[PDB]
């Protein structure tokens, strides 16, 4: 089907490293109104993650230049171009959130995929929050907070504390608390709690999941080590 | 203004947004001012990166299209390889379009005129790596007549150790071996360019010593690979 061609082409774009095209093919495939398989969700995620990743990296470089020029010692061209990048980035996030709302979230049946999409919804509102400045910041921060909270409530009632999707979601929500909401204590606390609960349930894991789950637990410990300790 | 476009192209280079860098350089060229040394290099980088990425992707796809013949396959591969091919053609046409009105006709000195006439030969050569039909011959010839006019405002204007003149000869020899499939002419041109620059090494200054020997390295590499 039209859908089978779009999926095949998205795989070719991944191999050709044409992520903008990969995103477009996955968008079109979603729009066929079929549920995404596990492999397909990951193709969708990779496409948009790469696209937004590049825009965020560039925005940081430009924002950094804009700030080092307003400092003691050292034209409006920097602001104009930083705004262009910002606007482009917003377009991508709005597109992603538009797809999750109409129609990935409301269209998913089982709990695993419902959590995956809500986590993605928090992730993309969090990306919008990284750049937002006005009265709009607060609303956006809150829409990311509810997407993550709704995903957390489902994962607690439907998944074991060692499930990698659950661990991934908690890890991102804690990063959101530290960096976005600027609630470092809540971030540290959520991270430790998630770790210790998964830790108590390690013995119940099968061989293949233990690798995936300990890898995410490594990321939680890394953040905890960073958030609780200096240098010098 | 032109000053803003130039400044923005520099920012895009730092943000690695080459598509945007190309667009800013195009706009700045269109002001009708001559490009300084720094500016020509921003223009060459901006389009080289863009086209480089498209060529690399086309090769990957063309390779997959050939490995599927024997024998999911489907027409999807061809459909997408054609999309990439078409996109690439648009870029080359844009480059050559301003390398015509105006860049080589707008330049006064010989170094600058050679730079643009090398670039024109380079972008026609790119159009060939994709073209196959009755069109493959015309394009090869437009790259050829561009490289020969460039090969003559070089031997008669620049020393045999000049890096621009070495760079141009290196590319024209690659055009003979790979595109025109005249391996003998390629080998001959390469060896000649090498040995003439070799005789004049002692006359080089400290800073040019590095740049010129580097090009001569790519010419002793090619000649120990091709033969």
């Amino acid at each position: 089907m039209e859908r089978a061609s779009l999926i095949q082409k998205a795989k070719l774009a991944e191999q050709a490293e044409r992520y903008e095209d990969m995103a477009a093919f996955m968008k079109g495939a979603v729009e066929k109104g079929e549920e995404l398989s596990c492999e397909e969700r990951n193709l969708l995620s990779v496409a948009y993650k790469n696209v937004v990743g590049g825009q965020r990296a560039a925005w940081r470089v430009l924002s950094s230049i804009e700030q080092k020029s307003n400092e003691e010692g050292s034209g409006p061209e920097v602001r104009e171009y930083r705004e262009k990048v910002e606007t482009e980035l917003q377009g991508v996030c709005d597109t992603v959130l538009g797809l999750l709302d109409s129609h990935l979230i409301k269209e998913a049946g089982d709990a695993e995929s419902r959590v995956f999409y809500l986590k993605m919804k928090g992730d993309y509102y969090r990306y919008l929050a990284e750049v937002a400045t006005g009265d709009d910041k607060k609303r956006i921060i809150d829409s990311a907070r509810s997407a993550y909270q709704e995903a957390m409530d489902i994962s607690k009632k439907e998944m074991p504390p060692t499930n990698p999707i659950r661990l991934g979601l908690a890890l991102n929500f804690s990063v959101f608390h530290y960096e976005i909401a600027n609630s470092p204590e809540e971030a540290i606390s959520l991270a430790k709690t998630t770790f210790d609960e998964a830790m108590a349930d390690l013995h119940t894991l099968s061989e293949d999941s233990y690798k995936d789950s300990t890898l995410i637990m490594q990321l939680l410990r890394d953040n905890l080590t960073l958030w609780t300790g200096s240098g010098s």
